[PDB]
């Protein structure tokens, strides 16, 4: 501020990037001003007894959910391990590249089975205004909402 040295020596993306799920709500395993590239692993479960199939939708942003932050990507992952209700499960894995490019991989991990989307950050360009207004009340006050909308449909399920 008064001292002429206001600079951050880190390759960071401005927002905490997560996923819009079962009824359109978030889970953020990332963080605001995150030192990308980064591989995080959030284990979600399923709703029906023996083998659902998850429709994942990526939203960069959002206060305890269905506000309206930055939608990009989305994919359907299917081929689930059959166990009896709330126990069949999937790892929504987030492998981000250095220019804020999200390789989103849903893994049926006991089954060792993944499908992935590489999201290029071209449509939106939120920058200073959407990150200062949305993440100070969202990602900060969202894992502080207390895994906001993480306790969702059936335990941790995006169905």
């Amino acid at each position: 501020s008064e001292n002429v040295q206001d600079l951050l020596l880190l390759d960071v993306t401005p927002l905490s990037l997560g996923i819009e799920t079962a009824g359109g709500v978030m889970t953020v395993l990332i963080k605001r001003n995150t030192t990308i590239p980064t591989k995080q692993t959030q284990t979600f479960t399923t709703y029906s007894d023996n083998q659902p199939g998850v429709l994942i939708q990526v939203y960069e942003g959002e206060r305890a959910m269905t506000k309206d932050n930055n939608l990009l990507g989305k994919f359907e992952l299917t081929g689930i391990p059959p166990a009896p209700r709330g126990v069949p499960q999937i790892e929504v894995t987030f492998d981000i590249d250095a220019n804020g490019i999200l390789n989103v991989s849903a893994v049926d991990k006991s089954t060792g089975k993944e499908n992935k989307i590489t999201i290029t950050n071209d449509k939106g360009r939120l920058s200073k205004e959407d990150i200062e207004r949305m993440v100070q009340e969202a990602e900060k006050y969202k894992a502080e909402d207390e895994k906001q909308r993480d306790k969702v449909s059936s335990k941790n399920s995006l169905e």
